[PDB]
C-alpha cells in the first residue's frame, strides 16, 4: 500500500528535481539548508503513507511545507512547526504551509502528491504552492469538510489529474503504471 521511498525517489528523479533533491528523511528534516541553494526533500512523518515535501528558496526566503491533508492534523502541524524552527537553527524568514486538503481520506497516493509538488518547486521556486502550471491541475477543498461526500469528486478529480501528469512527465511511473495506481488507489482504504 501506498509508495516507497525508492519510487518516490525515482519519481523525483524523472520530474527533473534531482539538482536540488536532498532525499527522503524518516521524521525528521534536512540537517540544514543553505543561503545559497535551493533545496527539497520528502519526510514521512511516520518514520508507504504519511508523506510530506519540504522546499527552500533561499532568495525569498522562504520554507514550503507541502501536506496533501491540509495539515489539518493538529499534531503533525505542531511537529513540524518546530522542525522548522530547529531547522533554521541549525542552518545558522518564512514558512509557507498547506491550508487545504488536495488528497481524498481513503487515498494511499500521498507520497505521489509530493513528488508532483516538487515538480512546482523545480520549475516555479518563486510560487510552488498555487499559480504554476503543475498545481493548478489540483483543487484543495476546506480541511473541516475533507470527509464530506460532496467533495470527493473533487479530490478523486486531483488523482486521475495526478497519475495522467506522471504518465507523461514519469518513465518510471509509466514503467509501473498499474502496480502503483493499484497501490495508491483513491479509494483503497474504503470499502463501502
Ligand atoms: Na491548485
Amino acid at each position: 500500500m501506498g509508495s516507497s521511498e525508492q519510487e518516490l525517489k525515482a519519481i523525483v528523479k524523472d520530474l527533473g528535481c534531482g539538482p536540488y533533491f536532498l532525499g527522503t528523511y524518516d521524521k525528521r528534516f534536512p540537517g540544514f539548508v543553505s543561503p545559497h541553494k535551493l533545496a527539497c526533500a520528502i519526510v514521512n512523518t511516520a518514520g508507504g503513507v504519511h508523506w510530506m515535501a519540504f522546499a527552500w528558496n533561499p532568495r525569498s526566503k522562504t520554507c514550503y511545507l507541502f501536506e496533501p491533508f491540509g495539515f489539518s492534523d493538529q499534531r503533525l502541524k505542531q511537529v513540524y512547526q518546530f522542525e522548522y524552527e530547529s531547522l533554521l537553527r541549525r542552518s545558522a524568514i518564512t514558512l509557507e504551509k498547506s491550508t487545504q486538503s488536495v488528497q481524498g481520506p481513503n487515498s494511499a497516493a500521498c507520497g505521489l502528491f509530493c513528488c508532483m509538488f516538487l515538480h512546482a518547486f523545480a520549475n516555479w521556486p518563486q510560487t510552488p504552492m498555487d499559480h504554476n502550471p503543475t498545481m493548478n491541475l489540483i483543487t484543495g477543498v476546506p480541511n473541516s469538510m475533507l470527509n464530506s461526500p460532496q467533495v470527493q469528486p473533487t479530490l478523486r478529480r486531483n488523482q486521475e489529474q495526478l497519475y495522467s501528469f506522471l504518465e507523461r512527465h514519469s518513465p518510471y511511473f509509466r514503467s509501473h503504471s498499474a502496480q502503483i495506481r493499484s497501490a495508491t488507489s483513491f479509494c483503497h482504504l474504503k470499502n463501502m
